[PDB]
DNA sequence: AGCCGT
DNA sequence: ACGGCT
């Protein structure tokens, strides 16, 4: 996720 | 640590 | 079949 906690996705 | 869709 | 950051 996010980062942090990418996206999903991406 | 933290989930999704090319 | 298989990747994206702080
Ligand atoms: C052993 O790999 C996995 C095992 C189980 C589920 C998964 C995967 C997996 O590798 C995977 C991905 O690699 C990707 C995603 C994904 O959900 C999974 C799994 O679920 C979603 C993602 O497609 C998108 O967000 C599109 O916007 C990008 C990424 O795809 C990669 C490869 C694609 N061919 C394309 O190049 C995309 C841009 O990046
Ligand atoms: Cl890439
Ligand atoms: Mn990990
Ligand atoms: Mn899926
Ligand atoms: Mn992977």
């Amino acid at each position: 996720t996010x980062p942090g906690v990418t996206x999903p996705g991406v």
